[PDB]
């Protein structure tokens, strides 16, 4: 069901998700005492630049917060701007997209 070809590892020490390559990772921090997850820095090597993986890292933080009923703010908004209009499933977590569709 949720078997991703990539193996995105969670580093709770760095509060980050690292792909099967570990060179691509997504960071975040839980703001407001842990009510809002600030998704910080989506990165991916040359091998998987425009393969979606970078955005999947951002989505991994979505999957984490959504299931735990947490809110999110993506500084990864490169993902948010293009990807979130592509899959508007994470609006209930964040603003909506990069920044718009919000106050």
């Amino acid at each position: 069901m949720a078997t991703e070809p990539p193996k995105i590892v969670w580093n709770e020490g760095k509060r980050r998700f690292e792909t099967e390559d570990h060179e691509a990772f997504i960071e975040y921090k839980m703001r407001n005492n842990g009510k809002v997850m600030d998704l910080v820095h989506t990165y991916v090597p040359s091998f998987k630049r425009g393969l979606g993986l970078a955005s999947h890292l951002c989505v991994a933080a979505f999957e984490h917060a959504s299931s735990h009923s947490i809110s999110i703010i993506p500084s990864c908004s490169y993902v948010s701007d293009t990807f979130l209009p592509r899959n508007p499933s994470w609006k209930p977590l964040i603003h909506s997209e990069v920044f718009k569709s919000s106050i």
